């Protein structure tokens, strides 16, 4: 439909352009915030489906909890490609509508104690689509802007995206209380406290905004008429590493802790609280972007790699053993400071990618003779691949964490054995932080 596409032009921008882009943006936005609504769902839900009469095993519910993020992170490649082929228009509607899918559904089987585990596993797995909307709607909206104004706007869509996981995580505990719904087949069930809980509600409740935003992005968002061998680079797979570590950690989490929680002190109510987490994790990433443009995304990664393991290490400190020796007050705390830590972990990580990337480009196509034009177009596209790809990795951390923590209680009974393996990664990471910054960043 847009044929005639020129942002760099100031003129077009004026008229034209600007209005256009920001129109898209702002439709753009929601639509990714509710995905990671989608994608994380079960974070909430199965901490509350023994309260339904459930009985599956602590290790089988981390399970619900991980296995979004498997699907995720494979189809966040497909999914940017998808793109160009459909449109922006048509794709996000469309990945944005099926997700209602996985809402509806999981609604139901909530409310049958007769359904099977292998359909929560099937749900969970659907949720997970919504994982792979970033990839898509983040290669979307750059197109929209001149190279100047397309760090802020994607630092926006990517930035409000990731909220969607604390405002999921904040509205879907206050919902399942009230008995709206109950005209669409709602039944609430009757707790020890004499309230009542209303899981369908957790995600039924993003069906009326599912729907409201695939209309908005059909008619209206714009199309505009404007990879193998970067994997055989090394660099690529390290720096896979760091991100995997800062946003798989913040993904992770995000699915993982509350159902710790209910494990460690399962007195306490954690899902009035537990938003605030990916809620800061969140905030993070856009000050670890920003802080990396002015002091460089290796040194601040450095930093925060190193704080992610020393946070890492103090959890052990507030954990009870066995019957209640430990502490909920620091255990929250410290979750916060590796949720934090783990959110500007993903900014300056991103940052440094991209800047490590280029420049690795740069220099190396230089060295082989090549215009500064043929540099600077390589050194483009290959950045633009290596990120995509480095953001698929990243999401299997989504998986391993809450994953981890369930071998490990179902195995030992204790989260130690998990938060081992994590220590242990995180110093892994500082040490791989600690190289390129001397073998390459340091003189930046
Ligand atoms: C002219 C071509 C018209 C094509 C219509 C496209 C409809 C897409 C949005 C509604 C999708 C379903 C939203 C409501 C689901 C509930
Ligand atoms: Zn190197």
């Amino acid at each position: 439909v847009i044929t005639d596409w020129r942002p760099e032009d100031p003129a077009f921008w004026q008229q034209r352009g600007q209005r256009i882009a920001s129109r898209n943006l702002w439709i753009s936005v929601p639509c990714l915030l509710l995905a990671f609504c989608v994608w994380m769902l079960f974070s909430a839900v199965a901490v509350n489906l023994p309260k339904v009469g459930f009985n599956f095993t602590t290790d089988q519910l981390f399970m619900l909890t991980a296995l979004p993020s498997v699907s995720g992170a494979l189809l966040r490649v497909p999914y940017s490609f998808m793109v160009p082929i459909f449109g922006g228009r048509r794709w996000t509607a469309f990945s944005t509508g099926i997700l209602i899918i996985p809402c509806v559904w999981l609604g139901f089987a909530v409310q049958d104690t007769s359904t099977p585990y292998s359909v929560f596993i099937i749900i969970s797995l659907l949720c997970g689509f919504a994982g792979a909307n970033f990839a898509s709607s983040m290669a979307n909206i750059s197109f929209f802007f001149p190279k100047q104004k397309q760090g802020g706007a994607l630092g926006l869509n990517g930035g409000l995206g990731n909220m969607g996981v604390s405002v999921m995580q904040l509205v879907a505990p206050l919902v399942v209380s009230l008995s709206i719904f109950a005209v669409f087949g709602s039944q609430g069930v009757k707790q020890p406290d004499g309230t009542e809980l209303y899981l369908a509600n957790a995600s039924w409740i993003w069906v009326p905004f599912l729907a409201i935003f695939t209309i908005a992005a059909w008619f209206g968002m714009n199309d505009l008429a404007t990879q193998l061998p970067v994997l055989k680079r090394g660099h690529l797979w390290i720096m896979s590493l760091l991100y995997l570590a800062t946003f798989g950690s913040f993904i992770g989490f995000s699915a993982g802790f509350a159902m710790l929680s209910k494990t460690q002190f399962p007195d306490v109510q954690i899902l009035q609280y537990a938003f605030f987490g990916p809620f800061i994790g969140a905030l993070a990433r856009s000050a670890g972007g920003a802080l990396s443009d002015r002091l460089g995304g290796t040194r601040v990664t450095l930093v925060n790699f190193i704080l992610m393991a020393i946070f890492s290490g103090l959890l052990f400190l507030t954990l009870p053993t066995d019957g209640q020796g430990g502490s909920f007050m620091a255990f929250f705390a410290v979750f916060l400071a590796l949720f934090l830590t783990a959110g500007l972990g993903s900014g300056s990580t991103f940052q440094m990618i991209s800047v490590i990337f280029r420049k690795l480009t740069m220099d190396r196509v230089k060295a082989e003779g090549g215009s500064d034009e043929r540099a600077m177009r390589e050194a483009a596209t290959d950045t633009a691949a290596a990120l995509g790809f480095i953001s698929a990795i990243g999401a299997i951390g989504g998986f391993f964490i809450p994953k981890a923590f369930g071998s490990s209680l179902a195995l030992t009974g204790s989260p130690v054995g998990a938060m081992k393996v994590f220590l242990i990664f995180y110093i892994a990471c500082v040490v791989i932080t600690w190289a390129v910054y001397g073998r390459h960043s340091k003189k930046l």
